């Protein structure tokens, strides 16, 4: 695209992260509220608002996924930047279809709640998350692969780079530390352990904007190096 | 005021009620879910539809006291519609005062659900309608009045307000009706009981949308004939 | 107004008025179904027919009103034209209160059909119709007077007069024709003459819909002698 | 506008030629057809046509006026361009009146024809007409103006000047004869008057097809010479 | 464009050619009859004729126009670059204005024949070829700033580009002459003379054709050295 | 555009002046307090008034390049300002770019605040201000096209452009020094250093609201000789 | 507009000129005292005194400008007032321009004053007074041309008509005469030359005033002819 | 209004009137003495106070409009009312414009007085006082229709309405007789003809007080009848 489309579509995703962090505040705040006062309605409620949230998170990919897409035919394609975009493509359909599944068991359980059904929709968080997680480590490799085949030499890109590494490295961790936490509750389902999963949900979500924040910083590093 | 000002309050009225009959379907769909899959954040979210309805049922209130002091200054006031238009300004504060009460203890039901907590609510929201209630019998008195003291012949009229009056009367005894099963709930409540009474008050606004479409002929059938 | 809008206020007319012709095409259509094959639906779906006809004609006489006010401070307001506009002006807002009352006893026929209630509503249409008549006899006199104060001289214009004044003349008759049979129809009311009163009503209709059409004819040659 | 604009524009203006041009040569076919087999539908028939060929001319002299406004800002306004520009806005609503008007009385005489009505019709077309003149002779002026402001030296704007000008005196000695023979009509209306009365409107709409062709001969070469 | 589109607008240019060729080949044909019979008829189609082989030219300079956006946008626009695009964004406007014009006083003469209308219309085809010339010459500039761009150091391309700034300082010889004829034909119009002057006309577009060939061939070596 | 829209842009350029002085003077006021008693949170909130002050700024420029387009197409472009107003576009893109970067490494100091922290963020503010001196670079050079394609011969506006001139080369100057002892601090972080060096850039800021005014002082003269 | 509207702007004006008496008042004691006793803050302090006296005759000016196109849509344009109302809306732009000027070499001199500074000043002041006589030129045009046009016959009009012409007249000779000593000041510049100067500035000022009274009294003349 | 607006309104009115009574007694005191004593300083003062008194007058009749105003919203408009109501509200504009103008002349004439400026500005009090009168007509005017559209029987009411009309004839004659003996003035201007004229004001500014005094005793009469 042009400076013109890009700048705008920056200015876009500055203000779906302004947005993204206004919703992580208030995720964190209804979190507090439910681990003070633990309810069946309060749980249901909760648990729309992290659907909610994980959908302003898809939205804020798919503008990074844009604006990298503009970026890259601005430099110019190549076979390795080629194949991590289709396969960039593929996980963003996925991740359209995940959030429709999302939306729809969030549906089912507003409707009909139950522990049970809290349980499995804690799972369902789980793996949507797990997804999300996946579109971030191949944005990653996309911009890692943008960085190398400009051979930039900026030493505030480098670091940005050794940034984004670490916070990758750091949401596979938590990823599974989640996974390892969902088998427990699968095992173990209490209103209880309902709250404690609830809150590591929210921090995993919270490395997540971490994430999506130093993505924002290695692409406005490389609009400005081009 | 003027003419163009009568007419476009009652655009703003005609307006109100097509809002109201769209909410009270929207209410009965609700209604019908709960009664299907009865749940507590089922309950939850129907008083808190309720809630919003009853806000909807204020507002068509206010734009009909609006409208009366127009006409009424239109034609001039006499001692039994001064007397009357003060009582209807009374009755006004009160009902925003039972409105913000019924808000502020819809949102303590919200925060910290229970059982008790609906029972409590609910004798709420009989308490407000019952307020309701006394709105529309000094509005009623106020168009009786209007009409007398014009002394107007139109059968049309004479006709909306015996409509008006047994649908007054009708009121009346279903409030009373309200009441009884309130008071029976509050000796027996149980979430069985809470779904048949909520159905009743359910019941109870439709019979008062039915009594605001009176009112509205009425007040449409003076301004033609003034 | 500018030229430019008093040029695009008659094509915003001329429009109105194609519409409003298709529309009585096909009101005459739905009567002579009625005619042939009656029944209490089809006499609902015919009266709701009638009243969206008659919503077509108040839009077609609002944007009249809207074209001979830009045209009257295009040449200059004087002392009958002003009086003629400020009684425009409330028959007017008159004929949206009329509107209004109209569409609502609407709602409640196609809600509660019945014969009586099929009776109610003819009365109600004829008397929205009757005002629909005094709307246009006073635009019919804004239009005299704005000649008359112009002093134009175009033989076309005086002819055109002519057949407005007939015109009106003619709606004066046939209104009164129409509320005489009316009233035969509130002593004798059956389904036989239920039919019969529809065509006169659409007769009526057909009447005004000419009157609408000299008018505009007055118009444009007003605009064009300016 | 840009090169683009213009050059577009004269596209669809000699599109417009050309659509232009085969409808007058089907009307010189019909105007043959109702001379052999003169009778009444034949004579609506005819009139219809010819409103629609007027309606071809206005559509002409529609985009012949965007092109003089494109070019004119292209160019630059100067204090006689900028007064005809605003006598051009002018004539064109003026026309575009008219032509409602003569659509209008076109419907009315489709639907209700007889001898008097074609007399009636044939002299509102010789109106349009007029009208048209005028139209055309404020863009001639325009054109005018243009180039002498421009002070282009180029002996092919002067032929096609000199071209306007005569097409423009010719043009005004055909109106007045058109409305000499239309006065002859109305005095003294007989079908076979009415028959080489459309003969004479067929060959006036025949000089108003040659005007605009040449208008559009001195558009090109001032395009060109800018 | 992607390569798909650049190899098939390349295979558009090849079958422009390819029709310009077959045209010019008829061109010559209908010179020699007319040579050889020359008579006003003749005159007539003959000049028609060149004015479809003119229109074939303008068709193909807007192919090659075409070609040259995708391959600029291929290999990216540079100050002179862009610069010298729009200055041939400009003359094919221009062009296209032109041959418009063109075609109209083509009609005007099939219209309305005659000696002085044989001369105008060659005196015009004079105007229209230079057009063309220029519309050529800044295709040319376009294809020696993007070899220069590029550094390309193929001797095909060398060798093709000698070739085009031969035939483009040709072509202003070329036409420089045919004015010149021109000029001497509008002092002494004759029969015998309209005949010498379609001749050169006829010559002159051959070279025309020849330096579309010529460029073609730098379009294709530039396409395959990128 | 017209003058009312030069006008009033350039009343809110004024404006935009007006505040952007306020806002040095501000800056001036917590820079001495931070020099007499500097500490970290004092040099948090001072980063961060340097921001809304570079904040400020970006809109000044903003503003001058829309005036500057509006008075480029009063005029006229031509190639050299074509071509200097593509880089100005360019520049106000990259402009908006840096601007979303410094922010959101603003955001990232003022929640994780520490020594290294506030050197990563000088040096940022210093190449964000290098982007301003560039965007005024361009802005200059296109006020001396602009002049010199009119060829204006006022001596107020030559005096003004050699002030213009003057500033600008005390910027790259300043800019220069501004770097020089940038790369000091990185070499030698210390609180001391971080004092002097917030003071080195408010002396820079400073030097460009002399270049902002003298554009400004350009501007005017220039709008007031077209 | 309406009559109310009118009145109201001429209590403005009224009000608008009794500020500028008081303000011419003060200036010409702040001029003696600067008589008296000349120094360089003196100098300074009645340079500024003397801007927002122009600022005063500014807004004076506006208002008069406005009153103007309220009458003028009272009567109607004509062709030779709307030429002239577009000169005075150009001037009333630069007007607005020449202000801001005046108001930022101002605070220069205010910040930076010296000797150079202060003959700089004066320049400038000089020429945004010969842009207010120009102003009040187009104004007085504007009268004489909705007098004409009203073809108003009242003795009143006609002696305050050959009141401003005279007084145009002298304000051209004034002008004059304060260009030549100005040029007198930049060749020979020094204090006393600069008190001589500012001494004819306020002679020239209190000439303005004059013809703002004037033309008051006319406007008062027109606005009760009407 | 309110019976406490227009009470309190009718006191200001009284405290008007009273004012008025002072300040004649007053203008009849200094007439005296200039009739005794006659001098050109004491002719400028003698207009200055004759300029103030008219001002009381003004803001009398102000007041008296306001009442008006309040009465007819009280009994509500009529035809005839909202004419003379629509005439009042511009000759109270058409009053105060020229308060204004005659306030201006009189500053003119108290800065540069002369005999011949005394002529004058004795000319524009007369047609000051000429428009209180035609104010004053248009008062009575508005009282006799709100009398007649009451249908008041009063006695006391038809006795102060024979004293309004006759002293409405009265101040007509005394109009007459003050615009001949001004005619003279002006015909032969002679400081003892300037002191005849000043007392031949003086008597006119006596019956307009009369007539203000009987306007006020029908404005109380009407509003203790209603």
């Amino acid at each position: 695209g042009s400076e013109e489309e890009i700048a705008k579509a920056l200015e876009e995703l500055v203000a779906s992260l302004a947005e993204l962090k206004r919703a992580t505040l208030k995720l964190l705040v209804i979190t507090e509220e439910l681990k003070k006062n633990p309810s069946e309605s309060a749980l249901v409620s909760h648990n729309k608002a992290i659907v909610e949230h994980n959908a302003i998170i898809v939205e804020n990919n798919r503008i990074i996924a844009a604006v990298l897409e503009l970026i890259v035919r601005a430099v110019g394609m190549t076979d390795e930047i080629l194949l991590a975009l289709l396969e960039l493509k593929a996980s963003t359909a996925r991740l359209k279809v995940a959030t429709a599944l999302l939306r729809m068991i969030t549906e089912e359980l507003k409707k009909n709640p139950s522990e049970d059904a809290l349980v499995e929709h804690n799972r369902a968080i789980v793996n949507h998350n797990a997804i999300i997680v996946e579109n971030n480590r191949i944005i990653a490799a996309v911009l890692e692969l943008i960085v190398r085949a400009l051979n930039l030499t900026d030493e505030e890109v480098r670091k940005a780079l050794e940034e984004l590494k670490a916070s990758t490295a750091e949401l596979k961790r938590a990823t599974a530390s989640l996974r390892a936490i969902t088998e427990e509750l699968k095992k173990n389902p209490s209103e209880d352990a309902l709250v404690e999963h609830n809150r590591a949900i929210v921090e995993h979500n919270a490395i997540i904007v971490e994430n999506n924040r130093i993505i924002a910083l290695v692409l406005l590093l490389i609009v400005l190096a081009i």
